């Protein structure tokens, strides 16, 4: 007789949601998800029917220490009380010695999540931004060297001379005016003179041209500044807590890990107060949403990847994937169900269809800009805070010069 | 006598069209439209007398919710409560079965509609737009302070008062100049006056090659990107609603296309609430131009250049046709008309009438569209309109200084 | 006693390497490499002695043409020539149905490789690339002419001769200040003088503001589009020629895949002539290498970033992976010899030793480290190496003017 098969599984988003008419309908309508379509593929290709039904308590869990009490989704098969389970369930050894598994329909690992910080202002001196610094020291000494070598070409006393009006001060002054574009009063009249300010005057034309070229893409950048880019180096600071989720193969990962980032980690985590860790996911990012970004979470990235594709998006993936492991449909040890299950899974995944559910269940659900925002369109007008630090230079230079003038009076008329 | 011949036909703009008179004329000369003009050419071709009607409930009608009930004009000729019908019926291959068509009298495409997004009008004084208000309110300030600032630095005790020229004016003036870059013909000497003038000679040029840079860069290009043509982007975004006509050709064809983007325009609209669909298309039109652009309206592209190649021309078409199909005269499958139907259409095609009732009834009035067409041309030439503003800022300043010159001169006679 | 266990392989970098000392090394020692780490990994858990061998023909296989016999690896396994195969051997739908293999030990996707289209890189002088070189050379002729024809006019017979400054010299610095525009010490009086100036500014001024532009112009964006990835240039064109594997999993996928774009490429692979097939990775890489870059190669991504890590690292990786597959280890169906062994892969997995193991043979002796990916911003900022041609110019001709000023105080004390 076709008896109805009793699944197993857990409401996570994604994965298994409750849709919002289940105050009205009835059965299996009420649950829609990625799990929901896979379970109908795999039943559709075994032949048989099937019931849902929810674990108990919503725990992945494992055995517990000393008693060997199996709970969670692995109790439930394990004893007997469901024939097959199609959920986010991670393989692992300890798993594998009790129930069989399929080959995995999905990879994934370990990421990081933080609060995003929110894009900045350029800076106050942004408009020396667009040349690198040795540019602006190398300038400044050809500066001093034309200075002084028009100097000492001219104003040589020959076999008194005096018409030569280039001292070391005009000269300098001479060579400010040049570069900056405005006009002088003065020439060289001479031909080494006329020879030395020919090439300046080139130096300049190639220098000013070529800074000119790009000044409102540098005046606004919008982006910079990240706290951390490694995610290393939260071994390293305490001064963001992070933590990771209870009855999770991810605890029993780094309890078991013996590499000493991670053994450090593990340390950290053990022993710190009040609790870091959290009972479910979206507890987990709701606490790192409040702790202003003092806080931080581990989970797996196929959740971080449909995080941020919901608003607000406070929040985003940093660092690459530490390990990788596989989902996989479980069966009790020895049932009948799991050769075909297997050959199920292989059939799906080779016909491109879980690609077709991962693009229905990911990207056909975001709404923030991430999607596409490369229209990139200019500027509009360019407002004062882009050029504030123009003016304080000015009011600078106009305080010193009364200064300098009223100390040199007073020196003089006395 | 012989049975006078039933038309049938259903009231929509500009194919069938209420008379201006129609509260006072008679008989036959009520309405009148395109189909009228071609109800009449087939009469003459043919040689039968025509009672005109208007179909009962306004609908173009298809198969029932599975019941095999005919509705609308459909239902009437099958059931024989008409004798031909004169309309822009879809061809259909469920209406085949029941039903024959004569070759098609004017082609047609699936099209989309939304509003228009305005059009641009640049301001008089638009080369001002580069740089916000508050530059052009601080920078005159800092001229003012700068020119006060060496004025009183330079005519100082040189202990000879004398010595220097930098009297108020001429500095006013040589801030000026240096500000514009258009070179001077004095510069100061003392070095408090040289340090003055080399933070001021600083400023100008961030500031003058900040605004050439920026000013470049809009010239470039001016245009907003609107959604893609075939509407693929419908498919992709939750912001605007879109909508079918109850009952017609459009509908039944999102039902049953197996195209992916089309399956899934139709799985949202046969999902999304509250109802999108209308009952006529000026709903629709009326749907499209009061939601603020967030709504879009399917309809046929013969249909959609009318809303826009006539007053008030106020919407924008997007993207091509979608697909091809075709109009045609349906008889029952009970009657001798279907060949001769069949030549009179083929007549009238190759005479080429109907092309001069197209140019009759749509573009005849084509009003708007004078240099409609545009250009995506990124090289056009600045036209005068675009610098008229600085025309009229030299021809003032030159009346202003041969006025001032006038008052100098008599003060310099009386004084 | 614990029979020895018959493993067997195929000759593959740098899964499996010969050992540079195999002319002399006997028993298991000439073999070395990533699958012989695994091997002793294995066997140190189990315990078993094992003897290699390779593969007697150098072929993954599969099954024949609809004959329902198996070559290659899978036949020597089948039919007991060997009772373990360590290799990287695809899990796919049809192995599974005669062997039985492990959880899967690393993963990999479909990839494409092609000809990197070689670099570029500036010259000291790139700053006079932007106008031209004729230009440069037709400029100077025009500067010669304006001057003497300027030196001609200006010192001409006023009926007083010492009337104008414009000698030679003074004509050859003005012209040159002018150009430069960088003001000038003095202007021309004459009428014959102030056309000849009024001409030359025009040039100047039509000359010099498209330097500027055109320079501007190229530091905008530099790229070249390449061909396009996700096998679009390779779908829509014939002009690169590309093949498979022959007997691999690749061409079954071309085959049976029903994806629109896959199925085009496989009618293109097998159609196009003369062969395009391929019977080693090697031949496969030698054909992309040397076909002027008019052949692609279609290969497992896992390979593609070990041939992009080898001297002289001249090809290129485009696209992302096509898919998701895996390797496993694979035994005769129904022997207990297996069930241990996925515990094993599991085991090492979880110890990170295959992540070690991978870092050792890719990475530890990543010597073809170039890293010239780069980046795509569009706002570096300019680097010194750019602009040092300038400060040679400049520093030269400081060192000529300073020897200058010698000879001519030399010659002004002995004259
Ligand atoms: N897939 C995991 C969820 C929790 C975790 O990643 O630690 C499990 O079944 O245990
Ligand atoms: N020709 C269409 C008119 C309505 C529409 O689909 O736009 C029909 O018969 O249904
Ligand atoms: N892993 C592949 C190697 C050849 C290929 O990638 O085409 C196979 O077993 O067929």
């Amino acid at each position: 007789e076709q008896k109805t098969v009793v699944v197993t599984t857990i409401l996570e988003s994604p994965y298994v949601m409750m849709k919002k008419n289940h105050e009205m309908l009835e059965g299996n309508e009420r649950y829609e998800g990625y799990c929901v379509d896979l379970a109908a593929e795999i039943a559709k290709h075994c032949g048989f029917k099937y019931k849902l039904t929810i674990v108990g308590d919503g725990k992945y869990g494992a055995r517990d220490a000393d008693t060997k009490i199996w709970n969670g989704m692995v109790g439930e098969l394990v004893y007997g009380k469901a024939d097959i389970a199609i959920a986010p369930l991670t393989i692992t050894l300890v798993r594998e010695e009790v129930i069989d598994f399929s080959k995995p329909f999905m990879s994934l690992g370990i990421s990081i999540m933080i609060k995003k910080p929110q894009k900045s202002k350029p800076g106050v001196f942004s408009f020396l931004d667009p040349l690198a610094y040795e540019i602006w020291m190398c300038i400044v000494f050809a500066y001093i060297g034309v200075s002084v070598v028009l100097f000492l070409v001219s104003r040589f006393s020959p076999y008194s001379e005096s018409t030569n009006e280039f001292g070391i001060f005009n000269s300098l002054w001479f060579s400010l005016g040049a570069f900056m574009q405005q006009g002088c009063d003065i020439s060289p009249r001479s031909l080494s003179g006329r020879i030395v300010g020919g090439v300046w005057w080139f130096f300049t034309l190639i220098i000013i041209s070529s800074y000119t070229a790009n000044l409102a893409a540098f005046l606004t950048v919008e982006r910079m500044v990240s706290p951390i880019e490694s995610a290393e180096d939260l071994s390293k600071q305490t001064e963001i807590a992070y933590g990771t989720l209870d009855s999770g193969s991810t605890k029993e990962f780094f309890r078991r890990s013996k590499i000493a980032v991670f053994d450090k980690m593990w340390t950290y985590m053990r022993s710190a107060e009040p609790s870091v860790f959290v009972r479910t996911t979206a507890e987990g990012v709701a606490r790192v949403r409040k702790s202003k970004g003092k806080y931080a979470y581990l989970l797996e990235s196929t959740m971080n990847e449909y995080i941020e594709q919901r608003k607000p998006c406070d929040t985003m993936k940093v660092g690459g994937n530490l390990d990788s492991k596989g989902y996989g449909i479980a069966t009790p040890k020895g049932s009948s169900l799991g050769t075909p299950v297997n050959l199920a899974v292989l059939k799906l995944s080779e016909q491109g269809v879980l690609d077709k559910l991962k693009n229905k269940w990911w990207y056909d659900k975001g709404e923030c800009g991430a999607k596409d925002s490369g229209s990139k369109e200019k500027t509009s007008a360019l407002s004062l805070s882009n050029v504030a630090g123009v003016f304080y230079i000015l009011v600078g230079g106009l305080g010193l010069a009364m200064l300098v003038a009223l100390i040199e009076f007073c020196y003089k008329s006395r």
